[PDB]
RNA sequence: GCCGAUGGUAGUGUGGGGU
RNA sequence: CCCCAUGCGAGAGUAGGGAAC
């Protein structure tokens, strides 16, 4: 899944203002670039709802001319629920670190059981070539028992992407009940 | 658990203005 | 305190680097 959202640049124009004039600060960059730029904050808050930081959204700029980029920070006013500062990291030639959401499938063995299922990790960190970013990262727990833990090294990575993280990360565990992680009494 | 921007923000110097 | 103008500018985080592959 992919995403459009109109960027433009801005030079003296203060963050203050263009807030005010409904639009978003931020700025673009890689290893190549970094430009200040600014969008629509509806339309950022309608894409990013969708893209978050898992899609690519493709700038469209004033110069006719698109990056394709994934979202690296979003800084929230404090006190408030709404973007006050946007970070674009664009997608070049080298391949980029990244969240990918992990899709956990089938129920461990250890459920059945009786045990307890604990999703440690909802996305995990990866390393890949924009040309290959992966939409999800199926995990299945079927076969964890109670006491195990599937490791990111257990991870079935899709061909291009690489672990990000420490191969002994923590992705799951089933555990075993009777009160496992404290008890509403 | 190292170094570290730019951008934005907090804070702030000076001048002006204003609930 | 807020705003405008003008000069600085963190902390935390990100790019990039170091290290590693
Ligand atoms: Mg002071
Ligand atoms: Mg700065
Ligand atoms: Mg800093
Ligand atoms: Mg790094
Ligand atoms: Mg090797
Ligand atoms: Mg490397």
């Amino acid at each position: 899944m992919e995403y459009r959202l109109k960027a433009y640049y801005r030079e003296g124009e203060k963050p203050s203002a263009l807030r005010r004039a409904g639009k978003l600060p931020g700025l673009m960059y890689n290893r190549h670039l970094n430009r200040k730029v600014y969008v629509d904050l509806v339309e950022f808050d309608k894409v990013f709802r969708q893209a978050s930081i898992h899609h690519v959204i493709v700038l469209e700029l004033p110069d006719g001319q698109s990056l394709p980029t994934l979202v690296r920070q979003v800084n929230l006013d404090k006190r408030r629920r709404r973007p006050e500062h946007v970070d674009f990291f664009v997608l070049s030639d080298e391949p980029v670190e990244m969240y990918v959401p992990l899709r956990f499938v089938g129920t461990p063995a250890g459920v059945r059981a009786g045990g307890v299922l604990q999703e440690i990790h909802r996305d995990i960190l990866v390393k890949v070539s924009p040309r290959n970013i992966p939409e999800f990262i199926e995990v299945d727990v079927s076969g964890l028992e109670i006491g195990d833990s599937l490791h990111a090294s257990d991870l079935k990575l899709p061909p291009g992407v690489e672990l990000a993280v420490s191969p002994e990360e923590t992705i799951a565990a089933v555990v075993p009940p009777e009160d496992v992680e404290k008890l509403a009494e």
